């Protein structure tokens, strides 16, 4: 699958430079109607003609993209019923759409989000499964054992302007989710494609020299093994071509690729934007993604490592199994050492540049207490760190930095929000998990209750609204924020005493 830039050439730059569409994703998801080869040559003919229309053009050429609860509907009742809205089902696809194929049914996040995304799922199947729609749940699994073997990888989402990257790595973890029902026979059918995605991020390991970094390994000075995030091109997002063609222009002190290159790994790491990646919070075209070795991503290669490690000893592997252990504790030892921050007493990314342990707390701290890599006086140091910077009234604030963009204060996300929770848990922090879980439920509950929707994440500096900030507007659905919101009602609610609406007071 050739992504659309590429397949459409010039006529792609042009339609997309014209902003015919209000969103550039529009046209990145536009059928052509007949074969790119003969709509180019017909463009390259018309195109200097005069009178010539691009839009009508285009409107001959190319197919684009095409609720309310009903009274009293609760926050649980609500969710549940969405999922088939949410659900799309592209077993085949007309020929040159940008939709690839997958074998099952799948939920997408919602909005503008018309194809499946790899880590909004995992939060998705954890709700899917709460709700007992475990069938679901391994479709999903299944499918993106099927991307892993069909491309190698999982993509940021099933578009073929996405196979360039993945995104924070889930797989291994929706395994463990599948045999919480499925036992370890799950563990042991999907290890094939566990160990195929780890050769993926760890693909230019072979010959690498400490100090050096190849696609999404970094080898840092003293042989310590890391990851990064890292996309495989370093042109303007299809997706979002105008935008980053602006993006680059505004600096011209660094070359353009490298702008592309940080813009596309940014996309990658989920957190498309942040100051997290910026010198300059204020300024985008700083952002600097790839010379940054994140404590998330990190975190999540330790899980896989772990999980990699019980699915071989499950199968009667024992060499593997041994060996992943080991790898895992390597990684568990680079994770402290480059990941903690000492002076502040936060866990952070490690900065490739400088070679500092980078200073900003942001949600990506809690990844090392979720995974279980963190000490427990490090735990305990979070949960400080945590109560003091980030837990605000209407849940965790994703960073403690007004950008502008999206994944920073005064927004938060469903998947931080749980990430934080459970890490927190998983060291005995429940007083500061059940504020977050209660703060953002509390959120989502207020914000349904006045505009009868969920959505892709929350201001969280009060409760009621939904967050904005950068390159599009606040989307509705929505996947990953339904899936947390169910698993928390669990937590919060008894159980013999189940709650179909977040209550104002604590049982
Ligand atoms: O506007 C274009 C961008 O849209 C997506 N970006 C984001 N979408 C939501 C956030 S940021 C991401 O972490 C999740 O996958 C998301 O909830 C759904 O796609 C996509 O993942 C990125 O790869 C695209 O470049």
């Amino acid at each position: 699958p050739q992504p659309p830039d590429i397949l459409l050439g010039p006529l792609f730059n042009d339609v997309q430079n014209a902003k015919l569409f209000p969103d550039q994703k529009t046209f990145a998801d536009a059928v052509p109607n007949s074969d790119p080869l003969m709509i180019l040559a017909d463009y390259r003919m018309q195109q200097n003609q005069s009178g010539f229309d691009l839009r009508h053009f285009v409107n001959v050429n190319f197919t684009l993209p095409k609720y309310v609860p009903p009274e009293g509907q609760s926050l649980r009742e609500h969710i549940d019923g969405l999922w088939p809205v949410l659900t799309r089902s592209t077993e085949n696809t007309e020929k040159w759409d940008s939709l690839l194929p997958l074998p099952e049914p799948y939920v997408v996040p919602g909005g503008r989000f018309r194809e499946v995304y790899y880590w909004d799922s995992y939060f998705t199947m954890l709700g899917l499964a709460e709700s007992g729609h475990w069938d679901k749940v391994a479709d999903m699994v299944a499918n993106f054992a099927h991307e892993i073997d069909t491309y190698g990888h999982i993509p940021n989402g099933n578009r073929s302007y996405y196979l360039s990257r993945s995104q924070p790595p889930f797989f291994a973890l929706m395994v463990e989710l599948l045999a919480q029902h499925e036992g370890d026979a799950a563990l042991k059918q999907y290890l094939p494609q566990m160990q195929k995605e780890y050769a993926y991020w760890m693909d230019g390991v072979e010959n690498l020299q400490a100090g050096q970094q190849e696609k999404r390994v970094v080898k840092l000075q003293d042989g310590t093994l890391l990851n990064r995030y890292w996309d495989d091109r370093d042109t303007p997002r299809p997706e979002s071509w105008v935008e980053d063609i602006a993006t680059a222009k505004s600096n011209p002190n660094r070359p353009a690729t490298e702008i592309y290159r940080d813009l596309r790994s940014a996309a990658a790491s989920g957190w498309d934007f942040s100051s997290r990646w910026m010198d300059n919070p204020q300024q985008l075209n700083t952002l600097r993604t790839t010379s940054i070795v994140p404590v998330d991503l990190n975190s999540l290669m330790f899980k896989m490592e772990k999980i990699l490690a019980r699915a071989s000893k499950a199968a009667g592997d024992n060499a593997m199994a041994n060996q992943y252990e080991t790898l895992a504790n390597a990684r568990q030892k680079g994770i402290e050492k480059y990941l903690w921050n000492d002076q502040q007493g936060w866990y952070a990314d490690y900065d490739l540049k400088s070679h500092k342990v980078r200073n900003q707390l942001t949600a990506a701290a809690l990844f090392p207490l979720y995974v279980n890599a963190a000490a427990k006086d490090r735990a305990n140091k979070m949960a400080t760190a945590t109560k003091t910077h980030l837990l605000q009234p209407g849940g965790l604030n994703t960073t403690s930095v007004k950008s502008g963009q999206q994944w920073d204060a005064p927004n938060g996300w469903a998947p931080l929000q749980w990430v934080a929770t459970e890490g927190l848990q998983n060291y005995g922090q429940k007083e500061v998990a059940m504020d977050i879980s209660w703060h953002f439920l509390t959120n989502v509950q207020h914000t349904y209750d006045r505009e009868k929707k969920l959505v892709e994440k929350y201001d969280v500096s009060t409760t009621g609204t939904g967050g904005g900030g950068g390159e599009y507007p606040l989307q509705d659905g929505f996947g990953w924020t339904n899936g947390v919101t169910l698993k928390m009602l669990d937590l919060i609610c008894p159980k013999e005493q189940p709650c179909d609406n977040v209550p104002a007071t604590r049982p």
